């Protein structure tokens, strides 16, 4: 008597190479080897490392130094910022051709709340690297001895702004954030000269646009400006639990200058929306843990490397070599929103449920309307050493379902879950809507959950917190999740769940 509601498809955008999200990013100081006259900025090179006092390449650019008589110094703001890392680490006594270091930025937890409210500032510092060019034609300058510390600027080895001296150059960041409009603008500065103004729109927690030179003119000698040229790859993120701080980059349209910045807010009393949903729930310890996520749900990322989500048919196994890793993930009539298993092989290693969406705008929800969501979900019950586990199909007769009364009028979402075969449920949700997400109950029938037939040793409980969001344009995908054990453990839950909007016949 239902069927699914027809809905848009996801808008595919083919993002550019250097627009790809990333936790950070790292960039080598480009040196011209012995003969070459320019070595361009090299493709900065993506950070999977989630350790925020580890700076990049640390241990390559040390065992260059060492051997050669050279002392590093590193520039990573870790003082100031939180969430956030960016600056540099060079070879000071660099000479001749060996690595000079590397240009970097890195952040933790990519922001699943943004700030609702008024425009925010964040303020931070930037940091870069340049090209590097012997050319005389060029017209690099030497001997600005009051203004950097090495004789040779830009030359053999790129110019560093660590190379810079603080007497004549402090390198300022500012950002103007309005979360409303998705608009970002700012300025690098240096002392009281504004270098770059940059502009870019929000998507997820991510932010692309563009930088622009304040100084066209390239000049020459001492007169010589390494900022002159555009950029039409600004990339970055929002970092911490409510965009607390941001972090980014950028590299020139000619590749001549790599720059990397971050930036921390100072607003006190912050009201903030969900954007993302991305959870893991533990099958043995029943954990609740935080994904990392860029706003993409069709898109599972485990230690850095990507996994693509999307299938042929309902549900797809998809694996990734990191030791095996697996994952099945659900569903294909579902597009702003995935969820499913995902495990370790070696025989299962750290079994897990997953969630991940992309949540409803929080001003596009349906403030009325009562409508019928179907859909199904994954679950592990486990009392003892005896379990029993649901498994997402596309059986709506008589298999894995999920219904949902979801009444926008009144705030009121109400569920049934539903074991194969099973008449009535074995699990039932009551929830109250609010915003963009729900929060309610879970309880078992009021009679227990038997786990099998021999002897009967059951499952029963009432009110446990069941999390859940809309996802999607127009709120027509939801998806939550619940989980709960006693005995620590004895008995434990782990389950989640996702639904479609319903039009009648």
């Amino acid at each position: 008597e239902y069927k699914d509601v027809e809905t848009d498809k996801k808008v595919k955008e083919q993002l550019g190479e250097l627009m790809e999200p990333a936790l950070g990013y790292v960039v080598k100081v480009p040196v011209s080897q012995s003969g070459v006259k320019r070595t361009e900025i090299s493709n900065p090179e993506a950070i999977t490392d989630e350790d925020l006092n580890k700076i990049p390449n640390y241990e390559i650019i040390k065992g260059v130094a060492y051997p050669n008589y050279g002392e590093l110094v590193d520039k990573t703001a870790a003082e100031t910022m939180k969430y956030v890392r960016s600056g540099y680490v060079i070879d000071v006594y660099h000479s001749g051709t060996r690595d000079k270091g590397y240009v970097f930025y890195k952040g933790i937890t990519p922001s699943k709340e943004l700030p609702q409210g008024p425009a925010l500032t964040y303020q931070g510092e930037w940091d870069f690297t340049s090209d590097a060019n012997l050319n005389n034609e060029e017209g690099r300058p030497t001997y600005l001895n009051d203004d950097y510390y090495t004789t040779a600027i830009g030359k053999r080895a790129g110019l560093v702004s660590g190379d810079a001296k603080p007497s004549k150059h402090k390198y300022t960041s500012q950002f103007k954030v309005d979360f409303a409009t998705k608009k970002m603008t700012g300025k690098l500065s240096d002392k009281e000269k504004t270098i770059y103004t940059v502009n870019a729109d929000i998507r997820g927690n991510r932010f692309t646009g563009s930088a622009t030179a304040s100084d066209k003119d390239k000049g020459k000698g001492a007169s010589y400006n390494f900022f002159s040229v555009d950029s039409q790859s600004l990339e970055g993120g929002f970092y911490g639990p409510k965009a607390e701080e941001m972090a980014g980059k950028f590299v020139a349209d000619d590749k001549s200058l790599f720059a990397v910045f971050s930036a921390k807010h100072n607003a006190s009393n912050v009201n903030t929306v969900r954007i993302i949903d991305a959870s893991k729930i533990d099958l043995t310890n029943f954990s609740i843990s935080e994904l990392t996520n860029f706003g993409d749900a069709s898109v599972l990322i485990i230690d850095g490397k990507k996994m693509e989500l999307a299938g042929s048919e309902f549900t797809n196994k998809h694996t990734i070599d990191i030791k095996k890793m697996v994952a099945v993930a659900c569903c294909s009539n579902l597009e702003y929103m995935k969820f499913g298993q995902l495990w370790q092989q070696t025989q299962v290693k750290d079994n897990s449920l997953f969630l991940q969406g992309e949540r409803t705008a929080t001003d596009k929800m349906p403030k009325d309307g009562n409508y019928k969501y179907i859909g199904t979900w994954d679950a592990q019950v486990s009392k003892e050493n005896n379990y029993w586990v649901a498994t997402a199909d596309d059986d709506r007769k008589a298999g894995y379902r999920t219904e949902f009364d979801v009444d926008f009028g009144s705030k009121n979402l109400s569920g049934k879950l539903f074991d194969k075969n099973g008449v009535n449920p074995v699990f039932t949700v009551n929830a109250k809507i609010d915003g963009n997400g729900f929060t309610g109950e879970a309880k078992t029938s009021d009679a227990g959950f038997v786990l099998d037939p021999g002897r009967h040793d059951n499952v029963k409980f009432s009110d446990v917190a069941v999390s859940g969001g809309f996802y999607g344009p127009t709120a027509a995908e939801l998806g939550g999740q619940f989980r709960y054990q006693s005995d620590n453990g004895s008995v434990g839950v782990g389950a989640v769940f996702g639904a479609k909007q319903q039009v009648k016949k």
